[PDB]
């Protein structure tokens, strides 16, 4: 039911907050460095630190700009916050294998 940071246990999100963007909460993507991510979209998340200002470059999600989202506790890269778009205006794309799932 709750997702925590796999490295340190910081409280991050909830299964209840999964968001099906374009029909699926799961999206498999690669960046310009060829890294493949299995990204789960969430309407809401907490315990992150968003670093820098948003960028639209190479955005996986049409009409959204991204900011890097670290674990606010341990600084591990957990995904991205997306903003600037429509319906919803914002959401989080978190890297599923960087989270741990477990009880409330
Ligand atoms: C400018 O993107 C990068 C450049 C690099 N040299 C290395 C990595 C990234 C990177 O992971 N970009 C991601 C951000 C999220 C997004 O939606 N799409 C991406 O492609
Ligand atoms: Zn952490």
């Amino acid at each position: 039911s709750i997702f925590r940071c796999r490295q340190c246990g910081q409280t991050i999100s909830r299964r209840d907050w999964l968001l099906p963007m374009g029909g699926d909460h799961e999206h498999v993507v690669f960046n310009p460095a060829g890294m493949i991510f299995r990204v789960w979209c969430f309407s809401l998340a907490q315990g992150l630190r968003l670093i820098g200002a948003p960028s639209g470059e190479f955005s996986w999600f049409k009409g959204y700009d991204w900011t890097i989202a670290l674990c606010g506790q341990c600084g591990s890269h957990l995904g991205w916050h997306y903003e600037g778009g429509s319906q919803p205006q914002t959401f989080f794309g978190l890297i599923k294998d960087r989270l741990a799932e477990g009880p409330a």
